[PDB]
């Protein structure tokens, strides 16, 4: 579990948007798995807007955060799930790295701000939903 609170707009997986999220809908993509819902509180980050291609991420299911060397996002091929059919989803970052069913919504940050937030995982990668080139979040 896991969201990113920037302005007046909180961005969670798709996957794991509440009621709540659904009934205050401003964008979502099930091809990134993203969905962005309105608040009436300021929120608490700030996101990047660069090419960085290392930060760090928080992993829940070890309580931790890690170093990451990450893949441009791009298109990739997801197998399926209870959540969605065999697919390719855009705009995803892939690293070496511990993720286990439990740590989407994880943030990776680099040195300017909030990159994106865990997605995807299995033996040893982890893949993050980019959000840098959402630069409607900043207004
Ligand atoms: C960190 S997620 C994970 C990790 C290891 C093993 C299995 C998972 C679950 C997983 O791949 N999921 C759950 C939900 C998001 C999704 C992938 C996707 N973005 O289409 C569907
Ligand atoms: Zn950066």
């Amino acid at each position: 579990s896991g969201a990113i609170y920037v302005g007046n707009y909180r961005v969670v997986n798709r996957h794991l948007a509440t009621h709540n999220d659904w009934a205050n809908l401003v964008w979502e993509d099930s091809s990134r798995d993203l969905l962005v819902s309105s608040t009436t509180a300021q929120g608490c980050d700030t996101i990047a807007r660069c090419d960085c291609q290392t930060g760090v991420y928080y992993c829940s299911s070890r309580r931790k955060h890690y170093p990451v060397s990450f893949s441009k996002p791009s298109l990739i091929f997801v197998e399926a799930s209870e959540y969605y059919p065999a697919r390719y989803q855009s705009h995803l970052m892939l690293a070496v790295g511990h993720s286990e069913p439990g740590d989407c919504g994880g943030i990776l940050r680099c040195q300017h701000g909030v990159v994106g937030i865990v997605s995807t995982g299995g033996n040893g990668l982890v893949g993050f939903a980019d959000v840098r080139d959402l630069l409607w979040l900043d207004e």
